[PDB]
């Protein structure tokens, strides 16, 4: 499934070259400008457990996450993955554990030393 596919076929887009947070763009956003640090971002999503469980939805809450980009207000692999992104654009984030929850999780739903599988749409991007 998706997971699987962005494991095997994803792009490594850590500047270490790490493979540790790896994307593919599933819906191609608009022009070329992606946010910069500092940047409001609002993005909606959907998280996956590495066994298959969803822990979290945007979408069901009916309001988009929104937070300030490159300020580590969020994982790893999401300051980065998101900074690489254009508006519009809908990607498949595969996340290792150092560049999310590392080996103390997060109680109660990400056990520890987890693999992340997130699928984000990058809704819009303002500068303060
Ligand atoms: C409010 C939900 C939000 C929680 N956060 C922010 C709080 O966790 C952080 C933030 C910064 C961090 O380092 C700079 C960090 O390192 C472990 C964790 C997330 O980064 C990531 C990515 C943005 C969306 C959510 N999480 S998440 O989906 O992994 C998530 C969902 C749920 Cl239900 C619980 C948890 Cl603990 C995390």
């Amino acid at each position: 499934g998706a997971p699987a596919t962005v494991t095997e076929q994803g792009e490594d887009i850590t500047s270490k070259k790490d493979r540790g947070v790896l994307k593919i763009v599933k819906r191609v956003g608009n022009g070329e400008e992606t946010p910069m640090i500092g940047d409001k971002v609002y993005v909606h999503y959907k998280g996956k457990l590495s066994n298959g469980k969803k822990f979290d939805s945007s979408h069901d809450r009916n309001e988009p996450f929104v937070f300030s980009l490159g300020k580590g207000q969020v994982i790893k692999a999401w300051d980065i993955g998101v900074a690489t992104m254009k508006k519009g654009e809908i990607c498949h984030l595969l996340c290792k554990p150092e560049y999310a929850y590392g080996s103390a999780g997060s109680l109660p739903k990400i056990p520890s030393n987890a693999t992340l599988f997130f699928e984000i749409e990058l809704l819009d991007f303002k500068g303060e």
